[PDB]
């Protein structure tokens, strides 16, 4: 069982208000036929328009919530809402657009999906809370057939043009009018009691219901993300490389060793309390410090209460007041004052970060991590960690042309002694690039208020 069988049953109770008299017994095969799509027995890579919950999770970057509200059935106009906040009105003659015929509506749909998805996925997954009109309207903007490649490149075809009779991916679809071979999934098939708003509002206070189709489309994708990434967590699923994943991850490792090593040199803490990843390793292996590890998986729902991390039942818990605490991506409600902290800012706009549930976001870099909403108050006992570069390594070149470096934040023997050497200038600039890579990727660094880089200069005496 790799794909969803067309002979699987589709619960139709949710479709009987827009479609009165629909059979209770219904397969995907009969539903697709009813929707106007002739699969004509095809073994060419597109076995079903609808996908499994598992296939949907592997393709989370393609998720676009879709809702159609029957505004006034090729007799009345339809309001087409997308989780992008777009509302289009199709006529059969929070961004809201006036009534227009399908021939122009379908052009806008291709433009919008292509701009949204080109840098995220090779496909679209229409996430629905199906009531009837969204499925019966797909024949107006969707064409299906064998799997294909773009006319201008080797990527999988996601759009079709009736004007030129050619196929294109999301990058080369300008002027294309049909969505080609889309995927879709009905959230109602997962067995819910009650309507969309009641199920959504159980877990999210951030998306309201302004009664437009995009509002439902957003709430639908939000509820799907909650079910698949907040309540259900699968860290085994790997996701393709689409951006700066390898550079961002390497930068995080360089930044972590740098910041922790400098803190241990500047304030000579005897013990370090490392909380978070149960698979974490000593980021500064040569440090003198007593390195103690505490297991806490990434919290995907709400941030950990600092108090519950010490709830040791009938035994005494450790005193974190001695030494320093390292919370590298361990999201707590209020950090202790003696901490070094890396906290992902969920508000960041990027191709790695997808909108999440209740203010949080779904960070997808090798794995999907739903992260709780960023909260500035978690850092009240700390300060924003300033940029600095520290190096005790020898001033030795080993060899890109050179411009002399002048910086107050290059903490080296050469800078103390008057002039930065070529090696430390190359290393400072590389470290500044990795630092900016990680900050721009959404990460934020915080440190105990007594942290001072002035204390680092005397480690050369
Ligand atoms: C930081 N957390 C602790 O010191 C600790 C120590 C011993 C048991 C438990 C259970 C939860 N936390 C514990
Ligand atoms: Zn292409
Ligand atoms: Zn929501
Ligand atoms: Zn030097």
């Amino acid at each position: 069982p790799t794909h969803l069988s067309v002979d699987t049953k589709f619960k139709t109770e949710g479709l009987c208000v827009d479609i009165p008299g629909i059979p209770k017994d219904m397969t995907y095969r009969r539903l697709i036929s009813m929707m106007g799509f002739k699969m004509n027995y095809q073994v060419n890579g597109y076995p079903n328009m609808f996908i499994t919950r598992e296939e949907a999770i592997r393709h989370v970057r393609a998720w676009i919530g879709f809702d159609v509200e029957g505004c006034h059935g090729t007799n009345l106009p339809l309001q087409l809402g997308f989780s992008t906040g777009v509302n289009l009105v199709a006529v059969p003659t929070p961004l809201m657009y006036k009534g227009l015929p399908w021939n122009v509506v379908r052009i806008k749909i291709v433009q919008m999906l292509s701009d949204t998805l080109k840098n995220l996925s090779d496909r679209v997954v229409f996430v629905l809370w199906a009531h009837g009109f969204e499925l019966t309207s797909m024949k107006y903007f969707v064409k299906i057939g064998p799997e294909r490649t773009c006319c201008l490149c080797d990527r999988r075809a996601t759009c079709f043009s009736t004007a030129s009779d050619t196929y294109a991916c999301w990058h080369h679809s300008i002027g294309f009018d049909y969505v080609y071979n889309p995927f879709m999934i009905d959230v109602q098939q997962w067995g819910f009691t009650g309507n969309l708003q009641s199920n959504h509002d159980l877990y999210c206070q951030v998306h309201g219901n302004a009664h437009v189709a995009s509002c439902d489309a957003i709430m639908t994708r939000c509820l799907a993300v909650h079910e698949c990434f907040v309540k259900r967590v699968d860290w085994t699923i790997e996701y393709p490389i689409i951006g700066d994943e390898l550079k961002i991850n390497a930068a995080c490792r360089k930044v972590q060793h740098m910041v922790v090593k400098a803190a241990l040199l500047a304030d000579k803490f005897p013990v370090l309390h490392d909380i978070g990843n149960p698979k974490a390793i000593k980021c500064v292996p040569q440090a003198d410090v007593e390195w103690k590890f505490y297991d806490a998986q990434p919290c995907s729902d709400k941030a950990y209460k600092i108090e519950e991390l010490f709830y040791s039942y009938a035994t005494h818990s450790d005193k974190f007041t001695d030494g320093v605490c390292l919370f590298w991506n361990c999201n707590v409600d209020r950090y202790p004052a003696n901490s070094i902290v890396c906290r992902f800012d969920t508000r960041v706009l990027s191709n790695l970060n997808l909108p999440g549930c209740d203010g949080g976001s779904l960070y997808v870099n090798k794995h999907a991590f739903h992260t709780p909403a960023f909260d500035k108050s978690a850092f009240v006992n700390l300060k924003q960690l300033p940029f600095f570069y520290y190096s005790d390594s020898p001033c030795e070149s080993h060899g890109i042309d050179y411009v002399p470096l002048k910086s107050a934040t290059c903490i080296t023997r050469c800078n103390l002694g008057g002039a930065v050497c070529r090696h430390h200038a190359n290393e400072y600039r590389l470290y500044l690039d990795a630092y900016n890579m990680m900050i721009s990727a959404g990460f934020s660094l915080w440190v105990y208020k007594q942290f001072d880089t002035y204390n680092l200069w005397n480690t050369f005496t």
